[PDB]
This record gives C-alpha cells, sequence and structure tokens, in this order.
C-alpha cells in the first residue's frame, strides 16, 4: 500500500520520461550518454551495484540551467529503454532526487519552456493518473504476476499502467461524482448497460450481412419494447450526460422516449473504456462517451458512424476477394451500427443525438480465436504488478524452460511477420491506413506460438487520397468523406509511428529486458522483414525504400500535443 504508491510513481515516472525523451530530448538533441562532471548528490548505489555500473549514464540538458541524470539499460534511437535508477536533477549545482510530485512539477515545468506552452490541467491530470495507478496496483498486487496474459478479458483488464509513453494514461475526467472504480476495467468493473425505449422512426441502422433487427438484437434484448419502438443502450456514464441535455429532458417529459434502468446486458468495459465485452456474446458493444480519455473525447461522431459501415463492407470485399494482396490480414468485423434521433429534429440536432446514442458492434473474435488463446498486445508487452514485463514469465511457462536468446528472436520473428505483412500490404496495395498500435492489436496464440495478430478499430482507419479513397462508393456525405481522407504522407506517418514507435519498439523493449544486446539484432530482423515484404507488394512504395535504407521514423507526440497531432522525427535503429 505504501509499496503500492511507490510502484505507481515509478511507472508514471517512467511513462513520463518516455514522453520527454521521444518528444523533446532526442528530436531537439538535448540528450547525451555520458557521466556528469560532478557526481556530488548522486549516491554510489544509484549507478554502481557492487560489481559494475548499473548500465549507461543518460544526461539531458533541459535548456534552462536544469540538468537530468538517469541510468538507462541501453542506447536507443527510439527512446525505448529501461530506467535503472531514480532521476536526479541540477541547477547551479548539487544533484538531488525530489519526490514524485516535485519531480513532475519540474520536468513538466521544463517541457513547457521547450514547447512555449503550458497546461495546468495536465499537471493535475498527471497526479490523478498516478493516484489511480496506486489504487490499481494496490487492488491487484496480490495476483500471479502474469495472470493478465492467461485470458482475453483479463488482459483487457491487466493494463495496469496504461500508455507506456503518455503523461496521464489512466486519467478519465468524467464527473468525479460518478466514481472511478466502477468504470475501470482494471478493477474488474462490470455493469448492466444503460437502456432507452425509443421509437423505430428515429433509428439509423447500418448493418452488413445482418438484418436491421439483428443489429438491435446484438445491442439490447429487443423484447421489452412496445411496438413501433426499440431498445438502444449506452454507457451508464454516457446515459447521465446524455440526459443532461435540455433536448432529452424534453423527450423524456413527453414520453417520446423512456429511460429504462441500467437494465441492459451485464458487460465488462475493455481497456478502451467505452467498449464492452460480454463472454460468448457474438459482439463487443462499442458505444460513445463524451469524456476525454487519454487524448480525445470518445464519441462516435455521426460521420464516423456512417464510415464504420463502409469500412466493414470494404474489409469484407477485400478479405473475400483480395486475400493474397493482404499479407495475411485478420480483422474484427464492425458489422452493425445504431444511432437514434427524433424523427423530425433538424440536423444540428439529429447529428448531436446520433453521436450521443451511437453504437457499433465488433465481432467478439474470441469465439473465432479462443478466450485463453488471444491476448491484447498492449498488455502482452506491459509491466505487471512488479514492474516486470509479463511476456517473460508467460513464455517461460509456455516453453517449459527458460528461453535462450535464439528462442526469443524466433518468437519475436513470428510475431512481427504477422503484424507487418497485413498492415503494410493494406497500405501500399490498397491505401487502407490502419492504426495498429498496441491497443488496436490482439495476439492470437497456439500456446505461446503466435498465430494471428488481430487488428481492429475502424475509427482509426483512414484512406489515402491517391489510392485508399477509391473504394469510396461516391454517394457519401462530404463531411464523412472528409473524416476518412488521409493525405498519403499524413497517412504514412501514422503507419510508421504505429508499427514502429508505439508497437514493436515496445515488443522489443519487453522481450529484451535484461538482455539489451537483443535489441539491435531484433531490429535488423525487422529490416529484413521490411525488405522481404516489400519484395511481395503489388504497388510502389518509396516511403518503404526510404525507411529500409534507414531514413528517420515518424513518431506521434502525446505530451507535446497536450502542452501546445504533431509528429516528430526519430533516428532509425539501422
Ligand atoms: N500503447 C497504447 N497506445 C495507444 N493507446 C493505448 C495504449 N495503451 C492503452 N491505450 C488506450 O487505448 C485507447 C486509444 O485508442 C485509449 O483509451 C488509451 O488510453
Amino acid at each position: 500500500d505504501v509499496l503500492s504508491r511507490m510502484i505507481s510513481e515509478k511507472a508514471a515516472l517512467h511513462g513520463l520520461l518516455n514522453c520527454l525523451i521521444k518528444e523533446f530530448a532526442i528530436p531537439e538533441g538535448y540528450l547525451r550518454y555520458e557521466w556528469p562532471d560532478e557526481m556530488k548528490g548522486i549516491p554510489p548505489g544509484a549507478y554502481f551495484d557492487g560489481a559494475d555500473w548499473k548500465g549507461i549514464p543518460m544526461m539531458i540538458g533541459l535548456p534552462d540551467q536544469l540538468q537530468l541524470f538517469v541510468m538507462v539499460d541501453r542506447r536507443d534511437t527510439f527512446g525505448s529503454q529501461h530506467y535503472l535508477s531514480d532521476v536526479y536533477l541540477r541547477q547551479a549545482g548539487d544533484w538531488q532526487c525530489p519526490d514524485f510530485e516535485p519531480l513532475v512539477a519540474r520536468l513538466l515545468a521544463a517541457c513547457e519552456h521547450i514547447a512555449g506552452r503550458k497546461n495546468p490541467e495536465l499537471y493535475e491530470q498527471i497526479l490523478q493518473s498516478q493516484r489511480l495507478v496506486s489504487a490499481i496496483v494496490s487492488h491487484n498486487g496480490r495476483q500471479r504476476a502474469d495472470a493478465p496474459l492467461q485470458h482475453y478479458l483479463q488482459s483487457e483488464q491487466g493494463l495496469w499502467f496504461g500508455h507506456p509513453s503518455h503523461p496521464a494514461p489512466k486519467a478519465r475526467l468524467w464527473p468525479a461524482h460518478l466514481g472511478q472504480e466502477q468504470w475501470a476495467p482494471e478493477f474488474q468493473a462490470r455493469a448492466a448497460l444503460h437502456q432507452f425505449e425509443v421509437p423505430v422512426d428515429g433509428l439509423h441502422i447500418g448493418a452488413n450481412g445482418l438484418t436491421p433487427q439483428q443489429v438491435l438484437d446484438g445491442f439490447a434484448d429487443q423484447q421489452p419494447a412496445s411496438p413501433g419502438h426499440a431498445i438502444i443502450c449506452m454507457h451508464p456514464v454516457q446515459a447521465q450526460l446524455f440526459m443532461q441535455d435540455a433536448r432529452v429532458q424534453q423527450l423524456l417529459r413527453d414520453n417520446v422516449i423512456r429511460d429504462l434502468g441500467q437494465s441492459g446486458r451485464v458487460a465488462s468495459p475493455t481497456a478502451s473504456i467505452r467498449t464492452w465485452f460480454i463472454d460468448d456474446h457474438d459482439y463487443f458493444i462499442k458505444g460513445s462517451l463524451n469524456v476525454r480519455i487519454t487524448n480525445c473525447v470518445r464519441k462516435n461522431a455521426w460521420y464516423e458512424l456512417e464510415s464504420t459501415v463502409l469500412i466493414d463492407r470494404l474489409f469484407r470485399q477485400l478479405l473475400d476477394q483480395h486475400a493474397d494482396t493482404l499479407g495475411g490480414l485478420v480483422a474484427a468485423a464492425e458489422p452493425g451500427v445504431v444511432s437514434w434521433s427524433p424523427a423530425a429534429a433538424g440536423e444540428l440536432d439529429s447529428h448531436w443525438f446520433r453521436e450521443q446514442t451511437g453504437g457499433i458492434l465488433r465481432e467478439n473474435f474470441c469465439r473465432r480465436t479462443g478466450a485463453e488463446r488471444s491476448i491484447m498486445a498492449g498488455t502482452l508487452f506491459a509491466r505487471g504488478v512488479d514492474l516486470q514485463p509479463m511476456i517473460q514469465t508467460f513464455l517461460r511457462t509456455h516453453y517449459g524452460e527458460a528461453l535462450d536468446d535464439n528462442a526469443l528472436l524466433y518468437w519475436f520473428d513470428d510475431y512481427q511477420t504477422r503484424l507487418l505483412r497485413p498492415v503494410l500490404s493494406l497500405f501500399f496495395n490498397h491505401g487502407v491506413v490502419m492504426e495498429p498500435h498496441l491497443q488496436n492489436s490482439v495476439l492470437v496464440h497456439q500456446q505461446g506460438r503466435p498465430q494471428q495478430v488481430l487488428l481492429r478499430d475502424f475509427e482509426g482507419v483512414k484512406l489515402t487520397d491517391d489510392l485508399g479513397i477509391r473504394y469510396i462508393d461516391d454517394d457519401i456525405h462530404p463531411r464523412v468523406r472528409q473524416s476518412l481522407l488521409y493525405s498519403r504522407e499524413q497517412g504514412w506517418n501514422r503507419i510508421m509511428y504505429c508499427l514502429f514507435i508505439n508497437h514493436l519498439s515496445e515488443t522489443i523493449l519487453a522481450l529484451s529486458q535484461g538482455r539489451p544486446q537483443l535489441a539491435p539484432l531484433m531490429w535488423r530482423r525487422v529490416q529484413q522483414q521490411l525488405r522481404a515484404i516489400q519484395g511481395e507488394l503489388k504497388q510502389p512504395s518509396p516511403e518503404l525504400d526510404a525507411l529500409i535504407a534507414g531514413h528517420p521514423v515518424a513518431c506521434k507526440t502525446n505530451l507535446k500535443v497536450r502542452l501546445a497531432a504533431s509528429y516528430v522525427r526519430l533516428p532509425s535503429p539501422w
């Protein structure tokens, strides 16, 4: 419990170092792998461990007379390293090791001068995200370290620390008056979804291979509705919000719509917070929620609600027909979509409604892929309750004995074939831009042995203006078309940050913990894959050649955005 607090700070602190490094120090060149002149204030124990140094000295010149020292376990062009000491800072001066709060005060404080822009909210958010993490750790701190990985839902609920490179991972600014512990996957949160009785004339249903009626069936047991009516459901938090609107009030006071209880299915919220998982239900429920959670506000905007539909119909046309050109793609359907809005409301309203009431079903792929056989990547490669990459002990148990270097490179290599081949085939063959970061990705495994890397999330999916866009069957609202349209370098920036800096960087960092020498080998294995896959592509790919030949990699900046998205340029690992 004090231990708990201290684990949460080390995670939240390392998370923040990751932003600082990747988003400022490496791109703006404030980083040096060198010992300081004076060590006064840094205790031997911080950098010497009896035998040898605790790794490599890392130094940042934060351009305001402030200096930062930290022992890292490796040199890394992406910033992906393990921090093997506390953090120390200077002025004059003498090195010091301030508590977590003043340590955040101060790092942040410097980040602001480097970015010219300040965010007082972000600060209070950082401590919030950290405080939750304590509670989280504290609640789960007695479990087998790797239990998260044993089971799909549990891996959706063992992402104890959130975004590895994010200043406020667990911060969820909804009305504090609605709690926090009861809407957290990480507290094993469960809840019967909030429902509403609405008349069938306002329904907007998008289905693919599914009857309008079957979509409804998916979201809510349609029975309790009187005829001419239907049952939508929402996040219970969304439900309070959505009921705040003068508009809805009116609707309620006029019995145009009935507010049923939290009376829907009992589901568990997923790591994405507003998606819900019912075991052996054919679908997840991906509802909206007007709350900032990490970056954005998790509404399905009205146009996004149309586009899921098209993307699904797209992904099937392709999977059905263009198999070979997809490098092995496995994707979760988003086959059905529902929203409601008063029959006669005029579109500033109609829209507003459909985005409050928006719902999207995702195929519960655990049915195709087996509960105990599929693990959410972000968790696959996360640090468990002891700040130890869970992947290690998971594999050690699946492969009987401890795994030598070459086992680990093999493993890594089966993995990354199956993440790279589909993402990149999708991009260059079709202009379909995916968002394959750690959370948008689920590993399917035959007892350790990677089978598929399932991808999902059509919100994230965009289409390139020269290519991807062409699968758009043109009678599409100009606003919808606008949400899908990525410029091809806009788009390649995403694919780059996602596969490389968010996903594999981290996959690597997880496996090579304790064995940094594995890092560079792994990336070299990456680079061959890059070339072999290219050899296979059926369209040109200059940006790929660029990358293979070691040109710099795009990296989305989480912290800088919140302070002043912006992508910065990080040196290739090769
Ligand atoms: N490594 C990650 N990258 C992107 N999103 C993540 C990551 N880990 C967790 N998430 C969660 O996934 C959602 C982003 O789609 C957010 O709710 C975010 O908090």
